[PDB]
């Protein structure tokens, strides 16, 4: 887990081959900054830092520079994106590497070097030679998107890494605050953690008193009030945006979105596909997929249509000539509500 990762980065132990892999760009993103901040010193970090994109870069270059002692420090960290050649992709389209090479170096690699493989995939192919000499002498780290659960249960761990505690009622409502982002989750409980100050555990209270609900997550509850005639309950979600000053433009380009995405998951899930199949398919997180799905039941493909091109009007009558643009928008969630 990132978590076992973490902890061995501060107990000082540091190895010199990772291979970092998922879809959770974000959790790929601290843990390379963590190892970063572990071995790189600034005042060094032109000569002992490398990254390299094979993309667009060669392997070979990346394997000499990790073959290079460290410069003025004691260790070298040579960063190593996109080893498309890991899963089963069309392997016409990009750079012919060499991989062997790398399967060379890894099951040698050079002791003053923390050498780190990023692999933004969901799945490496195991039948890859590479992938076995990876699961054997890489140090292995899965960054997954979450769902609903697992989601809660990083937040519990994560309070824990700070030496807090949240318990599943606190952490379930946070995770809900912020739509299920672990950027956003982050952010939130090492903030939390400041705030209880000498105290250890993040309560349901300091959860609801500190952390705001997100505009996104705004939007999407302004959706299921409508589509559930609570009146009030949705003209009081979106008067409290307008109060905090969101523009008419923004709510609508949020409310765009989400209304795009319930037609795309409405599409995909009528055809038998499932919440992770769609999120890959639109490279949307797992979780707001499944939100949207939920949300689609509740509309018919026509009612999305509709509503879709309404607010393609609406973006154009509001960025072009003089409409009362709060005005538009209270005309298109009315007519929501009557129909």
């Amino acid at each position: 887990m990132v978590f076992d990762v973490w902890k061995s980065l501060k107990k000082g132990e540091v190895h010199p081959v990772y291979c970092l892999y998922g879809k959770e760009t974000y959790l790929l993103q601290e843990t390379v900054s963590r190892i970063r901040q572990t071995v790189v010193d600034q005042e060094t970090k032109d000569f002992n830092l490398s990254v390299f994109d094979l993309e667009e870069d060669p392997l070979d270059q990346a394997i000499a520079d990790a073959e290079t002692f460290p410069f003025m420090g004691e260790r070298r960290l040579v960063i190593v994106k996109n080893p498309y050649f890991l899963t089963g992709e069309k392997k016409k389209e990009k750079i012919e590497h060499n991989v062997s090479a790398l399967e060379s170096y890894i099951q040698s690699p050079a002791p003053y070097t923390v050498f780190v493989l990023l692999a933004p995939y969901e799945k490496l192919d195991e039948r890859k030679k590479l992938t076995k000499a990876l699961k054997k002498h890489a140090f292995m780290m899965e960054a997954k998107e979450l769902n609903a659960k697992e989601t809660t249960d990083f937040t519990v761990n994560l309070a824990k890494t700070e030496q807090k505690t949240i318990g599943t009622e606190a952490a379930e409502h946070l995770v809900l605050l912020v739509n299920g982002h672990l950027s956003s989750i982050f952010q939130e409980i090492q903030k939390l953690c400041t705030f209880i100050g000498d105290r250890e555990e993040i309560t349901l209270d300091d959860v609801k008193m500190l952390v705001a609900r997100s505009l996104e997550q705004n939007i999407f509850e302004l959706i299921n009030k409508i589509v559930n005639r609570k009146r009030t309950e949705s003209l009081q979600i979106f008067y409290d945006l307008l109060k905090q000053n969101e523009e008419p433009i923004k709510i609508m380009a949020l409310i765009s979105n989400q209304f795009r995405l319930i037609l795309q998951t409405k599409y995909f899930a009528e055809q038998g596909y499932g919440q992770k199949q769609i999120a890959s398919n639109l490279k949307v997180h797992p979780f707001r997929v499944k939100l949207a799905m939920d949300q689609a039941r509740l509309f018919s493909e026509e009612e999305l249509r509709l509503i879709i091109e309404q607010l393609a009007v609406m973006d154009y009558e509001m960025k072009t000539g003089k409409k009362d643009k709060q005005l538009l928008l209270e005309l298109f969630l009315l007519q929501l509500l009557k129909r």
